[PDB]
């Protein structure tokens, strides 16, 4: 088994992004929130918060983070927030395949990434506010 938890939290000009990592192994996160790369290591037990700022709070846009852990594997999380709706683009570039849970508020969605596999989560809102706060988890077999 083992677990990755990544939360986003919007707050005005800020962007909070928590890794929790409760596998066996560490883990390396690559973000990328506009123009700003930002990589970190969370080892297991960890939990790691890194902040971006932004003059336009439409640098947050699409924030991307790729999971990846010693042996190659890679899972890539493309978050776009367009509109109404939240488009998340999951590809797991390992050989496990992957769970991975969304929450949004009400609504959590659940797919199964297989290796070499990249699809889609797109989630509807009335007020785009209820994505203020999206959660991922990841876990592997």
């Amino acid at each position: 088994m083992g677990r990755v938890e990544v939360r986003v939290e919007f707050e005005g000009d800020k962007m909070r992004v928590r890794l929790r990592n409760d596998s066996s192994t560490p883990v390396e996160v690559h973000i990328k929130v506009g123009d700003e790369k930002r990589t970190v290591t969370v080892n297991p037990g960890e939990e790691v918060e890194v902040t971006f700022s932004a003059n336009d709070p439409h640098k947050f846009n699409r924030p991307q983070f790729t999971i990846e852990w010693g042996g190659g594997g890679r899972v890539e999380v493309r978050v776009e927030f367009e509109g109404d709706k939240m488009r998340v683009r999951l590809r797991n570039d390992s050989s496990t395949p992957v769970e991975v849970h969304i929450k949004v508020g009400d609504e959590k969605r659940t797919v199964t990434v297989n290796p070499g596999e990249e699809v889609e989560v797109t989630f509807s809102a009335n007020d785009p506010h209820k994505f203020n706060r999206p959660q991922f988890t990841i876990e592997w077999g």
